[PDB]
C-alpha cells in the first residue's frame, strides 16, 4: 500500500501540452480514444514513461502513430501503464490510446459513470485515470479538445468544458459534439455529461467588463421545475464575487447539472459544475427549509472555486486546504451576507466544535495540510475543509476587511493561471500584514503552524481588576495536547476578538479590539476601565479553539442577555449548559456505579432558566437564536469533555435537564408555538420559487424546536397541535409532525400519511427516510428493517443509503444499545456498501470515530465490529486504510 509524502514532491519528467479526446458512448460500453501531445521536461532523467490508468481495457496504444506491443515495449497492471524508456522519444511526441470502460456498472461514482439515465464524470481527485491514461496529478496542465458521441434519442444533450465548436449527425441514429477548451487546466477539472437534460437559463452581465455570460441549470425532465432557486443562487454568487472581491467570471457560459447519484455535494469542473441533486434542486412543495441554505452554500462554493481552485490551482494534493479552506471561507462570507441571520455563522461554529473537534481529538487527527496520504478519496475531511476555512478566516480577522481584500488581490494577481501552495497565500497575507502594521519587519512565519500543527488549542483566561487604578488585566494561556503528529506543540498566532461589557448597563467599554496572542501566555492590560467589566471573548468565534472563559454562571447569564456579539451570547449559554451537564452526568454516574437506592441531582440554575424566558419573550430577539438557546449542546460536542462517556448516563442527564427547564417554561413554549404560527407559516410566496425568507425559515425552526420539546414533555393536548401541523403545506412542518408524533399512538398513521406525500419525489422521499431514521422510537430497529424491506431495498444510491442509516446513528440511547446491535447493524451496512462504493462505505464509518471516547464496554463492542470489518477478504483500499488509522493498528 503506497504512502505519498508531502516532502517528496518533485516535478514530472514529462509534459502534456494537448489532450484530444473522442468519447464514444454505446449501450454496453464506452470507447475512449485519446491523443496526448507530449514533451520531455527539464527534470527528465531518461526514466520510463509511466501513466496512471485504472480499470482500463486496452484496444491499442501507440507512440507517433506506431502501434506499441505488450510485453516488449510496455506493461499494464490495471493501475500503471509503463512504456520502457528505450521506446520513449527524446523530443516532442504523440501518445495515443484506445480503451474501453463501462459507465453502466460503475457504481463507485468515480471516473465515468451512469446516474439513472445520465452519463456523468467525476474526476477529482484521481478519477481521470479511470477514463483514460494520464499523468494524473494537478500540476500536469494541458489544453483539451473533446468530442463526445452518443445515441441521439437517449442522449440529446452533450456537454464538456470550453466552447462547443461543432455539432454533427452520425449514421445509426447517433450524434456528436466537439468542445474546445484552450486555457490550461489540470485533468481533475475535466468533465463530460450526456443525457436527456432539460434546463432553465439566464444571461448575466458582468459588473466591469460588461461581458454577457450564459447561465444554464440542468436536470432530468421530471424535476425541471425545481431549478429556479439554483439559478438565483448562481446570480447571487457572481454578484458577490464582483462586489466583495472585485472578481468577474471569465468564460462565456456556466453550466450547472444535477444528477441523482453523487458521492458528495458538488464538483467545480470548469464551466460545467456537477451537483448531487439534493444540493441543486428544490421547490417549496417538495423540499424542507434546509435545502435552500444548502443550495445557496453549494452553488456559491462551486462558483467561488472558479478563482480559488480553477484559475489559481494546486501544485499537489497536499495543498488541498488552499483551495478548499479558502473556498469554504468565501462561501461563508457569501452566505452570511445573503441570509443576514446570525444563525449562519453559529451553524458553522456548531459544526466545527462538534464534528471537526471530535476528528481532531481522534486517532484520525491531522493538520489541515497533512504530511502523507494513502487514499485521496479519504483526504476530503472536515479538518481540511472546516478548520481550513477557520484558518483562512483568521487572516480576515487579523488584517481587517480593507487589508484582507488587499492581500487577497495580491494572491490572485500573482498566482492567476498557475499552481500554488499554502505558502504562497501566507506570503500574500504577509504583504498586507506589513502594510497594516506599517513596517516591513512584520511577518507571519508563526502563522504557518496553523497549516502544520494538528489538534485543537485550548485557550484559558484569568482576570484582574484594580478599582482604584481603573486597570483591567486579561491573563491568557494557550496549550495544545501532544498527539501522534507532534510530540511538542508550539504556540500559535491566535487572534482574540474581545469586548468589555459594563455589567451595570450592558454597554461596550472599549472599541473593537483583537488581541494578538503569539506566546504560550500573555497579559493584556487596559487602563481607564471605570468599573469591573465582564469580558466578551473570541467574538464571532475568532479562532478555532477550546475556550475556557473561567466566568461564573452569573457573568455568563449577563452576557447571554446583554452582550452585542451573537457567538459570545451563544457560547455563554453553551458553557452554562456544559457545566450543568458535567455535574449531573457525574451524579447519575455515581448512582449507577454505587448502585444507590437514592441520591440527589443538582437542579438547573433558576436564573439561567429566567434568562431563557426573558429572551424567548423578547419580541425583538431573533427566532433562529432563540432555537439555539433552548437546545442542549450536541452530543458530539459534549463528548469532547468527558472521558469514558457512558452514553446511557448522558441520555439520562440530557433528559433531566430538558425536563427541568420544561417544567418551568412549557407554557411559554406553547404560547410561542401558537403566536409564531401566522408569520412562520405565511403562504404569500409559497408559489414564488425565487422568494426565500431566511428569517421566516428560522421562525419555522423555532416552532418545530418548541413542538419537539412540548411533545417529549407530553404537554396537555399537544397531539392536537401535532395533527394540525401534519396538514401544513411546508414539508419542514409536516415532516416535523412525523418525528414529534413518535411519542404518541398516532405515529404510524402519520408515517403512512407523510410517506404518501413523499414517495413521488426522489429527494423528498430521502428527506422522509431521514425523518423516520431519526425518529425517537423504542421500536426503531423494527422500523429500520421495515425501511430496508419496503423502501430502500438494494438501492446503490448513496443518498438513499445515507438517509436510512446516518440519522439513526445519532440516536444516543438506541444506536449505542449496550448489546452492540446498533454497531453490528451499521458495520453490516458499511461492509455491504464497500463492495460497490468504498468512498461512501467510509463515510458510513463516521459513528465509529469516537469509539475510544466511550465507556470501556462500548469501546470493546465498537472495536470488535471494526476488527470484523477489517477481516473481510474483499475490503477496499479506502476502508482498510481508514479503519487501520482509526483503530490505531
Ligand atoms: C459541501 C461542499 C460544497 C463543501 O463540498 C462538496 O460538495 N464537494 C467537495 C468540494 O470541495 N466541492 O467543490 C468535494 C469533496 C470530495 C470530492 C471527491 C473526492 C474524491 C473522489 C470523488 C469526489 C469532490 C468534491
Ligand atoms: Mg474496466
Ligand atoms: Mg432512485
Ligand atoms: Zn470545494
Amino acid at each position: 500500500p503506497k504512502i505519498h509524502y508531502r516532502k517528496d514532491y518533485k516535478p514530472s519528467g514529462f509534459i502534456i501540452n494537448q489532450v484530444t479526446l473522442n468519447i464514444n458512448i454505446h449501450d454496453q460500453e464506452t470507447i475512449v480514444r485519446s491523443v496526448l501531445d507530449m514533451d520531455i521536461s527539464k527534470h527528465n532523467v531518461g526514466e520510463d514513461l509511466v501513466f496512471d490508468g485504472v480499470g482500463l481495457k486496452i484496444n491499442e496504444i501507440s507512440i507517433n502513430n506506431k502501434k506499441l506491443v505488450e510485453g516488449e515495449e510496455y506493461t499494464y497492471d490495471n493501475e500503471f501503464l509503463t512504456i520502457f524508456s528505450k521506446f520513449v522519444p527524446k523530443s516532442k511526441f504523440a501518445f495515443s490510446s484506445e480503451v474501453i470502460i463501462h459507465p453502466e456498472t460503475n457504481y463507485a461514482l468515480t471516473g465515468l459513470y451512469k446516474s439513472k439515465n445520465i452519463i456523468v464524470s467525476q474526476c477529482e481527485a484521481t478519477g481521470f485515470r479511470r477514463i483514460t491514461f494520464f499523468i494524473d496529478r494537478p500540476d500536469m496542465m494541458a489544453k483539451y479538445d473533446v468530442t463526445v458521441t452518443a445515441d441521439k434519442e437517449k442522449y440529446p444533450v452533450l456537454l464538456s468544458n470550453g466552447d462547443k465548436v461543432n455539432e454533427f449527425e452520425i449514421p445509426g441514429g447517433r450524434h456528436g459534439a466537439r468542445f474546445n477548451d484552450p486555457p490550461l487546466k489540470p485533468c481533475y477539472l475535466f468533465a463530460v455529461v450526456a443525457g436527456d437534460l432539460k434546463h432553465l437559463s439566464a444571461t448575466y452581465i458582468t459588473k466591469y467588463t460588461k461581458k454577457k455570460v450564459e447561465l444554464y441549470v440542468f436536470s432530468e425532465e421530471k424535476y425541471v421545475s425545481k431549478l429556479q432557486w439554483a439559478l438565483e443562487c448562481l446570480k447571487k454568487s457572481m454578484a458577490f464575487d464582483e462586489d466583495y472581491f472585485g472578481l468577474e467570471y471569465d468564460l462565456s457560459r456556466l453550466n450547472l447539472v444535477a444528477v441523482s447519484d453523487f458521492n458528495v455535494g458538488a464538483m467545480e469542473n470548469k464551466g460545467l459544475n456537477i451537483f448531487n441533486a439534493n444540493s441543486l434542486l428544490a421547490s417549496k412543495k417538495n423540499s424542507i427549509d434546509f435545502s435552500y441554505a444548502r443550495i445557496l452554500t453549494v452553488v456559491g462554493h462551486e462558483y467561488f472555486h472558479q478563482y480559488t481552485g480553477n484559475r489559481v490551482t494546486l501544485r499537489d494534493w497536499f495543498q488541498l486546504t488552499l483551495k478548499e479552506g479558502l473556498t469554504v471561507h468565501r462561501e461563508n462570507l457569501f452566505s452570511e451576507e445573503m441570509t443576514k441571520t446570525v444563525t449562519t455563522r453559529l451553524s458553522h461554529v456548531d459544526l466545527l466544535r462538534s464534528v471537526q473537534f471530535l476528528e481532531d481529538s481522534s486517532p484520525l487527527s491531522h493538520p489541515i495540510r497533512p504530511e502523507s496520504y494513502v487514499s485521496m478519496e479519504n483526504f476530503y475531511t472536515t479538518t481540511v475543509y472546516d478548520k481550513g476555512s477557520e484558518v483562512m478566516r483568521m487572516y480576515l480577522t487579523i488584517l481587517g476587511e480593507e487589508y484582507y481584500k488587499k492581500g487577497f488581490d495580491i494572491y490572485i494577481k500573482k498566482n492567476d493561471g498557475n499552481t500554488a501552495t499554502c505558502e504562497d497565500f501566507n506570503y500574500a497575507m504577509e504583504q498586507a500584514y506589513k502594510m497594516k502594521k506599517a513596517d516591513n519587519s512584520a511577518n507571519l512565519n508563526q502563522y504557518l503552524l496553523w497549516f502544520s500543527q494538528s489538534g485543537t488549542p485550548h485557550v484559558s483566561f484569568k482576570y484582574n481588576y484594580d478599582a482604584e487604578k481603573k486597570q483591567y488585566s486579561i491573563h491568557v494561556n494557550q496549550y495544545t495536547k501532544p498527539d501522534e503528529n507532534q510530540k511538542e506543540k508550539k504556540p500559535l498566532f491566535i487572534p482574540i476578538s474581545v469586548g468589555l461589557i459594563n455589567p451595570e448597563n450592558g454597554k461596550e467599554m472599549i472599541s473593537q479590539t483583537t488581541l494578538e496572542l503569539t506566546k504560550e501566555s500573555d497579559t493584556f492590560v487596559f487602563n481607564n476601565i471605570a468599573v469591573k467589566p465582564i469580558p466578551s471573548l473570541f467574538r464571532g468565534f475568532s479562532a478555532p479553539v477550546y475556550i475556557e472563559d473561567q466566568l461564573t454562571d452569573e457573568e455568563r447569564i449577563l452576557l447571554l442577555k446583554y452582550d452585542s456579539d451573537a457567538f459570545v451570547r451563544y457560547n455563554s449559554c453553551t458553557n452554562i449548559y456544559m457545566k450543568q451537564i458535567l455535574m449531573n452526568y457525574n451524579e447519575f454516574l455515581k448512582a449507577k456505579n454505587e448502585k444507590l437506592e437514592s441520591f440527589q441531582l443538582t437542579p438547573v440554575n433558576a436564573q439561567f432558566i429566567d434568562a431563557i424566558k426573558y429572551l424567548l419573550e423578547d419580541p425583538h430577539a431573533d427566532a433562529g437564536f432563540k432555537s439555539y438557546i433552548v437546545s442542549l449542546p450536541q452530543d458530539r460536542y459534549i463528548i469532547n469533555f468527558v472521558s469514558n462517556l457512558d452514553t446511557d448516563v448522558l441520555a439520562d442527564t440530557k433528559e433531566y435537564i430538558y425536563k427541568q427547564i420544561g417544567d418551568k417554561l412549557n407554557d411559554v413554549y406553547y404560547k410561542m408555538f401558537k403566536s409564531l404560527e401566522a408569520k412562520a407559516d405565511d403562504l404569500t410566496y409559497f408559489n414564488d420559487e425565487s422568494h426565500v425568507d431566511f428569517d421566516q425559515m428560522n421562525m419555522r425552526t423555532l416552532r418545530n424546536t418548541l413542538l419537539s420539546l412540548l411533545s417529549k414533555a407530553q404537554y396537555p393536548n399537544i397531539l392536537n397541535e401535532i395533527i394540525e401541523h401534519s396538514k401544513s403545506p411546508y414539508p419542514s412542518n409536516w415532516l416535523t409532525s412525523l418525528s414529534v408524533s413518535a411519542y404518541f399512538d398516532k405515529y404510524f398513521e402519520l408515517y403512512d400519511k407523510t410517506y404518501k406525500l413523499s414517495k413521488d419525489d426522489e429527494l423528498l422521499l430521502q428527506e422522509w427516510l431521514k425523518t423516520v431514521s431519526r425518529s425517537d422510537r423504542k421500536d426503531i430497529y423494527e422500523i429500520l428493517k421495515k425501511l430496508e424491506n419496503e423502501v430502500l431495498k438494494d438501492s446503490k444510491n448513496p443518498n438513499d443509503i445515507r438517509a436510512v442509516y446516518l440519522p439513526f446513528t445519532n440516536n444516543l440511547r438506541r444506536f449505542h444499545d449496550i448489546s452492540g446491535k446498533g454497531y453490528k447493524l451499521i458495520a453490516e451496512v458499511i461492509t455491504k456498501t464497500d463492495k460497490f462504493n468504498p468512498m461512501v462505505a467510509t463515510q458510513l464509518c463516521e459513528p465509529f470515530k469516537l469509539w475510544n471516547k466511550l465507556d470501556t464496554k462500548r469501546q470493546e463492542l465498537m472495536l470488535n465490529e471494526m476488527n470484523t470489518m477489517l477481516q473481510e477478504p474483499q475490503i477496499s483500499n479506502n476502508l482498510k486504510e481508514y479503519l487501520l488509522r482509526l483503530t490505531n493498528k
